[PDB]
């Protein structure tokens, strides 16, 4: 349900959440799901990924 | 270990992978963890975190 920070962090990207340590968080649901660093097999490409776009082989 | 993509998606940020429905993925490991939508209670704002750097209240 809610979670505090134990760092800070800046953001990197227009969709990250810069946060002081100490600060209260709540998680939002949302249809993408939680994200994932991946590499696509296929392409060679890395980055994250939304979990709910993919299924176990 | 290894997933399909069951959708297209589009990059919107810089960190993102673009991927074709059938690509093959392998998630990879790093030290922010998953990433979540949240919600600052202290700040407002809202934003993905990464999951490693929040505990339970």
């Amino acid at each position: 349900m809610t979670f505090v920070a134990l760092y800070d962090y800046e953001s990197r990207t227009e969709t990250d959440l810069s946060f002081k340590k100490g600060e209260r968080l709540q998680i939002v649901n949302n249809t993408e799901g939680d994200w994932w660093l991946a590499h696509s097999l296929t392409t060679g490409e890395t980055g994250y990924i939304p979990s709910n776009y993919v299924a176990p082989s």
